[PDB]
RNA sequence: UUUUUU
RNA sequence: UUUUUU
RNA sequence: UUUUUU
RNA sequence: UUUUUU
RNA sequence: UUUUUU
RNA sequence: UUUUUU
């Protein structure tokens, strides 16, 4: 009767937020891994330049352990800040890892431990020398930068160090946009971002890393989750306005503008196209369940919080519920109308197992052959029937 | 049902202002660069004239470091004020740089440090002499001014110094309008502004810098963000009325009238043409999402504050969300009707990847062949059907 | 009549807080002096030990400039903190001086500048070498510590460094109690404090500086006001409870317990003895004005704020109004009863020009020969007349 | 007039809580020392017995570093708990030190590191062997226990291990009562406590450590503040009732009953004797200031919190204000009446510099020759005048 | 600063 | 201005 | 700490 | 930017 | 990202 | 799970 079909809606709403309530216990505590991070102790430009060169070499090194690579990545990311240790310690929310901040102090060819020399330090020094030697020998004499003069470059001016560091941060931060979604199909959007930032003169093109180093760093970023979590935390903190933003922070926020809502193109495309742009072909007895699921998904997305856009980057378990597969019909309709309407829509790889070609064809027809689609008109267009006819005439 | 398609609007509104709340921490502090600024200590016209000649030479100098160029630019901009040091210190909001104000004191061919002569001063003196020599030799004997007599000119009268300084400030401030949007396509609007100010007799044409110096200064301004931030802060402070405005301040505000809303022509054109000038072809099921996005953008623009018009100049990350690409359909419609209606509209370079030629054609037709477009008439024009027919007859 | 003698009280109350209202302008800005502070960049014990040895040598050095001595003192005081630069920058309220924090980085015999070596650094290195040589030659081969082995001691363990640093901070902080009140008559209370802290095992007596170095440091502390202001700010910050206190902080607070209310023994003795311990000889027509002045002084002291106890250390101008001389009669009475009652009271040098021997004799008599002094008894001692007689019998 | 002498009370009350308000900053952060703690990983009795034997040897060792001694003490104290690591981590509030909990795992003659054997482990093994050898050689073949058979004793039963561990904890916890007050004058009250616990059969006398080991451990406890802080935290946590108490916890609480209010005998004796036991000789114009100070001290003690009784153990700076010296007159009176009344009172060493023999004699007379001291009688003893006379007749 | 008993 | 004890 | 009666 | 009348 | 006029 | 544009 009347009561049923509403009890169903309440049941689905309750099932969506079924057990996602309360607070968990500390028993489910992940084992922690020690990660050694080399941060610059002082503000001298030469020390910071040598440190970032060392971090580039370590990241490029093939014999480097994963923990050393994560340490080098953390050193690189926090290089712009005047207090990298404070930035790392105050913007770390990774239960998987524990970070031991190490102030570099002075600067040799590698790093001088300067803590009980001879006792448990010489082995670390030889290890760092081996890492550097393997990094330099692995490449065919090619420096990490696309320009050989950028590697063996002496930096003593603060402005030059700042420019080079900003360029390195920009080139690193380009990769996060398509690091886990489709790392193989990258180097096109990344090149577009690099060209955009070069044309804006925000980055000096002299310090441009080669594509081999970029591929290695992207592979490291995709393999590791702690680096992604740290960078997402940095993005969230920068997104919060209120204070003055520096050049590095502004570049990071501009990149995060592209980073947001990555890996969830299906859901947002479904929203924008199938749900909005109201077409008379919506209520047809095969889209009502999908509409209810979509509404529940919007409520869940609002409930998640500030980490919702970067759900794929943090690899949230909630992301699976957002993926198409629970609403294949409306999703297929929406991507059909998207591919017919948006030219850019159509390069997306959507050869899934629930394509529903009938509904894709229905959406394709609904986009063009359906009708002009005159929605409720606040202004009284009494004589616009001929206008609608002319618009549909194309 | 009824509830859906409104939950969507609330979801998009919440997603727009998703994480832009709260206050950030001091951990994300950009590394600061020392910038040396030479300000005139006294009000003697000869000292100020020599100082601005030195600043012109330093800016024109090719061997000058970037920090020295920024110092010379800051010296030039604050030259009009009777207390340049106070103006710089009370109108600086650049976290990227720290300014060390240096009172010039006396005036030699370069600048006399007059602080422990011999100790850490002789090297600076030789450096300044090298800068001046390189600046003079780099040009083919051409002075920065278009008139050779304007360079080696003795100034002892306050009025002549004021006139020359005002001319230099005007010619510098013309460049900010098209410094980052399209610096290459400049020298047309800049020449138009210069002709306008010459015809108004606000600037004395004798102190007219050559186009080579203007190109060098524009390149420096585009490369550097601190100078842009300082000049935008000056524009914002001058825009606030209430006090008496001097000739320099009035010229600066008149230039800022053109400076405002630069680099965002797409968004404002979309507003003015597609949104306003209500055409019966608006509600057609492919513009509703764009309308919602545009409304959210207006709310965001109102929320930003007084820095909203100069978003491109400060290179805000929020500017990316305002750029066309998130609403290509309504944007294309609006630029179509603009190019058909506004003659000046059409010189804009809009060969983007989301042009949507079908909607551009639809807007072109909507501008002329659609209808006369009679909106709600407060006055009862019962007999104006023939008037509308005659108006449409063209 | 009745109205008069109350208008007088209101007049004196208004005269006390006559012009101490409103906010001052920035025109009265003291000229600032640059002070170079060498802080340890890292946490390595050897670097910190070498740095504090260098600071001890600089303080002991006779050829050192005053600014260098203040820098060495600031380096010494903030040595215990893990972030000396942050502690100095967040606890500095000295308009007289500006502090340029310098991270030491590495550690040579002196300090390596490690910033454009050769350019404006070699002269500083030779200056530091001259400072060290003069410091070592000035003494008759005597190390700053009372033990010659404590100077040329290698420190690699964190615990030993912490113990030595705590001892040095304690021995430095003993001097502030009697640095400006009576520096010449010191070395008795200072020795008592040192013995107290040795018996408590809070300080290791091996790192005990000689008395010559202590005298030099006390002279430097008395000469300089910025060091006193910084140490008073540290005392005020430590006094505020709420957080966990370390060994250094606990020692500093324990010393500040003695530091408080220094240099104002006359006023507080007058309060405690003349005002409290109510004697029938108070209201005698020569103490009413002094009572009114004392009440006004209490109101002023409450109004001053948290800096009231350390008024002599900061050399407040308000301290002059608190000194005896505006109420010599009641002050003389109070010191008379104090010298008769308190055995320790009597070592105070009070041979002032307003001693009023008649009132001193009156107080001496009031202490003993006056009466037993039975105040209002809450418990009804109906039979205690004989008890009072026996008590007065002595 | 009437207003004065109350403004004085308000002034003293405000001066007592002068600057003890607000929250301190993190700039005043003490440097932290790494402390290595060896905790038993499993519950096997043999492993725990070997671990506590090793800790006893390390504490007795003269060549052991202070950090190793603190680690051994922490291992000993938390030995009773089934999860020593959790107990240490959840009951540590020492900003001076950082604790790195180390699970022992297996058990060799010393401790097997069992973490990358050969790499940075062999040196630690040789160090532990040297520590054990020096500990065994330093003594004249004397085991830490008073019985030679208790050292080389095999423990495989859980009950025997529990009994031995409880005995060791008891003998360690006896020392805290007089570790910092008068460690030299100990071994009398400690022997009395040991005899009390032996007569109660709570501790098995077979595991009785020799007096040399007890003296060494007491010296270590007096030297170190972190161990005292940890043990005081344990005492505070145990004092909070509500849960079931084990034998070790009950013994610890019984010992803490004696531990409480240590090192503050002067203040509490002054309270109990001078303030309570109301004598007609109180209000005599030389005790009113002391009464006000005592009231302020009671308010401060109530305001301090649960850490108030163990103020001397934590070496609070607030303890100095509680010590006699700010109220020598009432203190002398109270100790006089105490020495006349309480037989145990009189062994206290009170040969201070502010004894005031006149007031001590006055208190001695007030105790006996003053009067019977009949206070307000709720029951109407109309005929008890002869009873009071007989009571005074003695 | 502290030196009792409990 | 200041010269004790704590 | 405790040493009665009940 | 401005180019009338008043 | 941006390329008009004002 | 993901593969557009921005």
């Amino acid at each position: 009767m009347s009561d049923i079909f509403d009890e169903a809606a309440s049941f689905r709403s309750y099932q969506s937020k079924l057990g996602r309530d309360g607070r968990a216990s500390a028993a489910t505590a992940t084992l922690t891994t020690k990660i050694r991070i080399f941060v610059p102790a002082t503000n001298s430009p030469e020390l910071r330049w040598e440190l970032t060169l060392f971090a580039l070499d370590v990241i490029r090194s093939p014999s480097a352990a994963e923990s050393m690579k994560i340490g080098a990545a953390f050193t690189l990311i926090s290089m712009y800040s005047e207090r990298p240790g404070a930035l790392i310690r105050s913007l770390l929310n990774d239960p998987d890892i524990e970070a031991v901040i190490i102030d570099v102090g002075s600067m040799l060819n590698g790093i001088p431990v300067m803590e009980r020399r001879g006792d448990k330090a010489q082995e670390e020094m030889e290890g760092l020398m081996r890492i550097l030697k393997t990094a330099r020998e692995s490449s065919k004499g090619k420096t990490p930068f696309v320009d050989s003069r950028a590697y063996g470059l002496r930096i003593t001016d603060m402005s030059t160090l700042v420019s080079a560091v900003i360029t390195i941060e920009a080139q690193i931060w380009i990769l996060i946009a398509k690091a886990v979604t489709a790392p193989d199909t990258a180097e096109e959007s990344e090149t577009r971002r690099w060209a955009k930032y070069v044309q804006q003169k925000r980055v000096n093109p002299f310090f441009a890393l080669t594509q081999q180093w970029l591929t290695e760093m992207r592979n490291l970023l995709s393999q590791s989750l702690s680096v992604r979590k740290f960078m997402v935390e940095i993005l969230m903190e920068v997104k919060k306005g209120g204070s003055a933003k520096g050049r590095a922070v502004e570049i990071i926020s501009d990149i995060g503008n592209y980073v947001e809502e990555t890996g969830m193109a299906g859901f947002f495309a479904t929203i924008r196209f199938g749900l909005e742009t109201r077409y008379p072909a919506l209520a047809l007895n095969e889209f009502q369940s999908d509409l209810n699921t979509i509404k529940g998904l919007m409520l869940l997305y609002r409930e998640i919080g500030p980490r919702a856009p970067y759900m794929v980057l943090l690899e949230e378990s909630i992301q699976t519920k957002f993926a198409p597969g629970g609403y294949p019909l409306l999703w297929s309709f929406a991507m059909g109308v998207a591919t017919t309407i948006d030219r850019s829509m159509g390069a997306l790889n959507i050869n899934r197992g629930y394509l529903e070609p009938m509904y894709f064809r229905l959406g394709q027809k609904s986009a063009r052959h359906h009708a002009g689609g005159i929605d409720q008109n606040m202004a009284n267009k009494l004589g616009l029937n001929s206008d609608q006819v002319a618009e549909l005439a194309a």
